[PDB]
């Protein structure tokens, strides 16, 4: 996997995702957003506030969330693809709300059969 | 899907995270700096910074404070996905800020020198 970093083609289909994922975000296009994580109980996901453990956790939480106050500027995005089947992908990011606190997201992905799923996120905010 | 928690690179991985957490507790710096990728990809978002590059990262290795280190894990899932590449998500407790819960996720890859830390996150929350 070391040698092959950034494979030009698998790099731009995870990019694609990334972005297909933040922009259901900010739309709450919750099917989307479901769609992208992997559907396995040990997929996780550290929010801002909450510890999500199973992609049924995951996606309850996500049919209770409210689409208020969810803008977010993204400032900072590192995509890193490793193989042909896995990839990290780290943003800063600035919420609208706590515009004091710099914003953390760190998700890792895996190329399935039916496409690339995220299988563990975590999302934080802090003062720097 | 492909190939979850094969036993023999589960338990590869659990040993490889059993000894960062060790080294970790004794601020053993050369454990801890063996154990993250050596390329400038490898990103920490600490607690209270976030690093970019493993230079960054030995960097602040050198110059941190060891003495608040002790942690209670609370939850730990280790998963690992065909034979080379792995997640780490612990969840942790300080009685030293008993309103803080602590998380730190890992992606763990395995290279030709063994398991190395591709990408860390670290954060403190209430309760
Ligand atoms: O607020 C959070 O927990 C993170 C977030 O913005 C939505 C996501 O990336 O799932
Ligand atoms: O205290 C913690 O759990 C977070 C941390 O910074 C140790 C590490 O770098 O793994």
């Amino acid at each position: 996997l070391e040698m092959q970093i950034n494979l030009p083609e698998v790099h731009a289909e995870v990019t694609a995702q990334f972005v297909r994922y933040e922009k259901a975000l900010t739309s709450n296009d919750t099917a989307v957003l479901n769609e992208l994580f992997w559907n396995s109980p040990q997929t996780l996901r550290y929010g801002a506030t909450e510890n999500l453990y199973g992609y049924e956790a995951i996606a309850g939480f996500r049919a209770t969330r409210s689409p208020n106050n969810l803008e977010k500027e993204i400032v900072r995005t590192v995509i890193t693809t490793y193989g042909h089947d896995f990839a990290t992908a780290n943003i800063e990011f600035r919420r609208l709300s706590h515009s004091q606190l710099t914003g953390r997201q760190s998700q890792t992905w895996m190329r399935t059969s039916q496409g690339w799923r995220v299988v563990a996120a975590h999302v934080s905010l802090i003062a720097l």
